[PDB]
């Protein structure tokens, strides 16, 4: 009954392609941007071998319940809708609160402490431990007592008002064992060898199980594991291990995932900053039907994925040119309830079958990714898939002289809707423009188209908060005060360039965007906290406009400087031999 998509093309590069993989990405990127993910084979002579023994290797498992997997349901949204309404009413606005990483699922909480007969009820009982349980949370972080102070928060007054009449107070695993327990559910299930049902067939069967109440089907994967805590899955040199001359090659390639974001035309490279959270690869430890919901990765951009080995992983991609058009078809189901929550659209995971996509319009694409080859997200591509069995994969994100402009516009949706960022965009820009030398001149040559749109940007709204009364101007280090601290009163964005700060508050902080919002306090004093104070213009413009246009007249000893100056070469350098 389901329709597999068109599929997503692959590239065979040749050895010399395979030599600078951000070079190649690019040289693809025309083309596989229009898919919004791409596969990648390596040569078949590159086998990196695995560094991770498996006998041991433990991790925790978490779990999925195919029926229960889609949190966009019917039920669920005219819940929300109506708890949202309810609040409203009540003078109050609903804010959904995050329990353990991820959003509290009021719809399940409200359903089964009333199950079991209501707040007092599992209160006196001390059940609320049980809840947390069967609703996935992990023991013993002491969940249930904190769900409990959310439930009466927020979900006692609804269940009293719901509930007859009422409401007047109060208010305000091993590796290995697990390739046994993988392998062993699959056989059983399709009555085969793993290796022998087709792919076409599970991809059939998954989406059926998901629409299908008829029938439970459970399973365990694993994630949220970095190459810092578990180590990866490629050899690399930091002082743990000897490594041997066989993996000496694989160990320095750019395409081992570890090596990526230290790439010379990486952003996330020179910088000797700050964590973005991904400098470091991430680990999927995958069985058959285990899954992931659409999403686009943080701050947008990309990400690459190695499968090291196991049965297939299936991938569902997007264009970037489709990502509104997706986000408004996702939002025609619940558009009163996604006007008061903005941003609880992408707070609520949903695997919307393709097919459904696809008769709205939106390009969707496909692969079949098999064990050894690469795949590649570009940005704002919302992608997502399932594993075909047990298997292991590797990703990381990254990001490119093509991205920066993007990042910019990503900030100001996260800006537009209330998103808290993990990092300063504009920071990094800078960092980057602070150091000219040994700086990709793509990169450069882009810092400073986008730098400039900055500075004009900044000055409109440092000249633009001097009309609203503030006088005093204060000079802050931003980078060096913690991300949660520089955040803005309601946006809430890391601020770098400037702020406004009053006396109401001795921290607590809005940005330019949004000046009025800080406190009732009339303009009157001060004051705004710059970073810069204008003489960052010629300064910073200079010094990225240099190694910009060193570049420009240098294509217009000429081979010495190319060497002493770190340009790229390809092409121009292959003349001069
Ligand atoms: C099944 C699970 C281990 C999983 C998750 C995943 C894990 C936990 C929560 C959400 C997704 N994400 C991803 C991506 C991406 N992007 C690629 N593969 N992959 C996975 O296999
Ligand atoms: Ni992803
Ligand atoms: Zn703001
Ligand atoms: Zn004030």
């Amino acid at each position: 009954e389901f329709v597999p998509p068109p599929e997503c093309p692959v590239f065979e590069p040749s050895w010399e392609e395979f030599t600078d993989p951000l070079s190649f990405i690019g040289r693809i990127r025309p083309l596989a941007e229009k898919t919004g993910i791409c596969k990648i084979r390596p040569p078949k002579d590159w086998q990196p071998p695995f560094a991770c023994e498996v006998k041991s290797f433990r991790f925790t498992p978490r779990v999925q319940r195919l029926n229960e997997l889609e949190a966009m349901t019917r039920v669920r949204l005219d819940f929300l809708d109506q708890l949202a309404k309810f609040w409203e009413l009540q003078g109050s606005t609903l804010k959904i609160p995050v329990v353990e990483r991820k959003i509290l699922d009021l719809y399940a909480l409200s359903k089964i402490v009333a199950s079991k007969g209501g707040f007092e009820m599992v209160t006196k009982e001390k059940k609320w431990s049980k809840v947390g349980s069967r609703l996935g949370y992990l023991p013993g972080k002491g969940t249930g007592s904190l769900l409990k102070s959310h439930y009466e928060r927020i979900l006692y007054p609804y269940e009293l008002f719901q509930s007859g009449v009422s409401l007047m107070g109060v208010q305000m695993y091993t590796l290995q064992s697990f390739g046994e327990m993988a392998d062993n559910f699959k056989s059983d299930y399709f009555n085969m060898p793993v290796h022998m049902v087709p792919t076409e067939l599970v991809e059939k069967e998954f989406w059926r199980l998901v629409s299908s109440i008829e029938e439970d089907v459970i399973v365990e994967y694993g994630a949220d594991i970095s190459s810092k805590d578990f180590g990866s899955g490629f050899p690399v040199k930091d002082g743990r291990r000897k490594i041997l001359p066989e993996e000496e090659e694989y160990a320095l390639s750019g395409w081992n995932l570890n090596n990526m974001p230290v790439l010379e035309q990486s952003v996330l490279a020179h910088i000797n900053v700050d964590i973005s959270g991904m400098k470091v690869p991430w680990l999927y430890v995958g069985m058959c039907f285990s899954s992931f919901c659409w999403h686009i990765e943080d701050h947008w951009s990309y990400s690459i994925n190695y499968l090291h080995w196991g049965e297939p992983k299936t991938w569902y991609g997007v264009p970037s040119h489709a990502a509104e058009q997706l986000e408004e078809v996702m939002r025609e189901l619940a558009p009163e309830l996604f006007e008061s929550q903005p941003d609880l659209l992408h707070q609520l995971v949903t695997i919307m079958n393709p097919n459904v996509l696809m008769e709205h319009g939106v390009p969707v694409y496909r692969t079949n990714q098999c064990a050894g080859e690469f795949v590649v997200t570009f940005p704002r591509a919302y992608h997502s898939g399932f594993n075909q069995g047990y298997n292991f994969a590797e990703a990381v994100n990254f990001c490119t002289a093509d991205w920066l402009p993007i990042g910019r516009q990503c900030v100001n949706h996260y800006r537009r809707l209330r998103r808290h960022c993990v990092f300063s965009h504009e920071e990094l820009i800078f960092k980057m423009a602070a150091d000219p030398e040994c700086l990709d001149v793509g990169l450069a040559a882009m810092v400073c188209k986008e730098l400039t749109l900055m500075t004009e940007e900044e000055t409109r709204l440092r000249e633009s908060v001097v009309q609203m009364g503030v006088l005093m101007s204060e000079e802050e280090v931003f980078e060096l005060v913690p991300d949660d601290e520089r955040q803005c009163s309601a946006c809430r964005t890391t601020c770098f360039l400037s702020a406004l700060t009053c006396s109401c508050n001795p921290e607590r902080l809005v940005c330019l965007y949004h000046p009025t919002d800080l406190c009732p306090c009339p303009m009157q004093k001060k004051c705004l906290r710059y970073r810069y104070p204008l003489e960052d213009l010629p300064s910073l413009l200079y010094g990225v406009k240099v190694r910009a246009q060193s570049y420009d007249t240098w294509v217009s000893v000429m081979l010495e400087d190319a060497e002493d100056r770190k340009y790229p070469e390809n092409d121009l350098f292959r003349k001069l031999r």
